[PDB]
């Protein structure tokens, strides 16, 4: 389904921290602007995407769920193809781009059993959706949900910190008040600008807003 | 490509010894007669099939080559899915029906390396095309090409045989003068009606024609 290829392309552009504009989508899929526009209209009617006022495509909860599953199948296919089949690594991504459309959930569950590790694709990116498969401003500690979000730093509050080893890590990552960074919760909290895994005191006292 | 699914269906019906009529094709693919007819017309223009005077579809050399490759990919997929992945055996055929369309030759070559044996599918049928992948009347000894063909028995010539252990095997298989049987050459010659692997004396003296 062309729908799956559009949703996965949006997913991938978002992971790369690129705004999912229609022209970006068109260019990545090697499809015309007008063709992309016609497909985006069908996808809005289907409830999978909305076109935001800055013209970027924002996937709905349903659109995002489907996108996520397509990416999971793509990445599990890449692991099968490299770890077990041994297809030349230069061909693995293009093979998996086809296989992601035809792999059942049942095969994915089997792949999770058989593969050594399903943490990441061979190309370094996390395999999403495995839980779904079945097996002032605000303080960063609070504002962080569990999926990555771009936010703006308002206070770092160095003056209140007892532990200071991360001051330089923040500097080396160019995180200052004003920096736009992506924040994430884990099984410990993390900032992206480089990746800084915050100890609790900092996570409790650094503040983030959003425009 | 719908073309691949039509050619593989023809292949499969032929293997089952069924005449590949358009209605049989329609029924197996769960497509309408008129839809099948429109696709067969495109396939004739493309040079992949001819419609014979008995209305059966006869694949051209090119059509047969493509059909063969689709079947090979289907069967290698089934071996991957059962031997390595362990997908529940009741789901393997339907999964492979999708995978046969997206598997590259390069993955098939890898599967030949990794799998224990690629003689047959899990469902008992030979994996064709591996050589292409890269790794009176006439006497039966002569008339047999290397691919199976339906022929008619004209003489068995029992009277000239020194070895007679196969007389009963032929009887048990219902091969008599008049029987329509499919003959095949191997790396030793064989008759099908049951399968009788002929010793040379019989293969040299049994005669076959065709209407
Ligand atoms: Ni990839
Ligand atoms: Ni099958």
């Amino acid at each position: 389904d062309t729908t799956e290829m559009y949703l996965r392309t949006i997913y991938e552009l978002e992971e790369e921290g690129v705004t999912p504009l229609r022209a970006r989508i068109a260019e990545r899929l090697e499809q015309s602007g007008p063709t992309v526009s016609q497909t985006v209209a069908r996808m809005e009617r289907d409830g999978l995407v909305v076109v935001a006022s800055d013209r970027s495509l924002q996937m709905t909860p349903t659109g995002r769920t489907l996108a996520t599953a397509v990416m999971r199948k793509h990445r599990l296919a890449e692991r099968l193809l490299t770890d077990i089949i041994g297809l030349d690594i230069n061909k693995v991504h293009d093979e998996a781009c086809r296989w992601e459309h035809v792999m059942s959930d049942e095969v994915e569950r089997r792949l999770v059993k058989v593969l050594k590790d399903v943490s990441r694709s061979p190309f370094g990116n996390p395999i999403p959706g495995l839980d779904e498969l079945g097996v002032p401003g605000t303080r960063v500690i609070d504002a962080a949900t569990s999926m990555p979000r771009k936010v703006r730093i308002v206070q770092i509050n160095e003056i209140f910190q007892v532990k200071t080893d991360q001051f330089t890590q923040l500097l080396d990552a160019d995180i200052r008040v004003g920096s736009e960074v992506e924040i994430v919760d884990r099984d410990h909290i993390t900032l992206s600008h480089k990746d800084v895994e915050l100890l609790d005191d900092l996570a409790h006292t650094i503040r983030i807003e959003e425009l």
